[PDB]
Parts: C-alpha cells; structure tokens; sequence
C-alpha cells in the first residue's frame, strides 16, 4: 500500500507514536516519506546482506527474520514479511521498540539528514487528525 501523506498521519495517530519518546507526529512522517516514499512494500538491500523492510525501513540484522541474514538478533521478535503489510501495526510496535534505544529517531538515516532540524510540522499541515 502506498498511503496519503494525511491518512499515514492519521493511522501513525491511531497506533500511538505521536510525541511518542518525545518525537512528534510530523517527524515519523517525514521519516517515512524519505525512507520509503509512504510505501509499505518497499525493501532495500544493504552492503553488509541485511535487507531494510517496510514503510519505515527496520533492518534485518537487528530487528526482525528474513532467513538470510547469519547473525539476525530479531529483537522485534516477527518475521520481516509482516512489515510489508499495509496495516502498519507490526511496524509501529517494532519503531516504538527501536526508538527507545539509547539514539532516539537518529536511527534512521533518512530522518538525521532529511528531517531533523527541519519544520517537520510541514508534514501534517491541513491533515484532518
């Protein structure tokens, strides 16, 4: 599924993450729009054989099992497949978990260089939530 820019805010809402760990709505927001164009299907493969999975781009050697990734810790305890779907709930559970680690949002590549310092409050003007 490829979500509006206001529905992913409003279903982000739902599930819990706004101002979660301090970091409010827009950030998550723009985060997903640079890690994954707002798309839930999306992977990416990286140099060291991990794959990225889903609308926030969660790694394969730290955070869920695609069965080739030697060394995977799982931490999210789900196979990576369920962060494909498009209800985001897997996703949202597994986020909360890695944003409550010792570097906050700055986890995510996308969100350090396109997002933080930067009027994150953009992405979700005129959203109905």
């Amino acid at each position: 599924k490829v979500f509006g820019r206001c529905e992913l805010a409003a279903a982000m809402k739902r599930h819990g993450l706004d101002n979660y760990r301090g970091y409010s709505l827009g950030n998550w927001v723009c985060a997903a729009k640079f890690e994954s164009n707002f798309n839930t299907q999306a992977t990416n493969r990286n140099t060291d054989g991990s794959t990225d999975y889903g609308i926030l781009q969660i790694n394969s050697r730290w955070w869920c099992n695609d069965g080739r990734t030697p060394g995977s810790r799982n931490l999210c305890n789900i196979p990576c497949s369920a962060l494909l779907s498009s209800d985001i709930t897997a996703s949202v559970n597994c986020a909360k978990k890695i944003v409550s680690d010792g570097n906050g949002m700055n986890a995510w590549v996308a969100w350090r260089n396109r997002c933080k310092g930067t009027d994150v409050q953009a992405w979700i003007r005129g959203c109905r939530l």
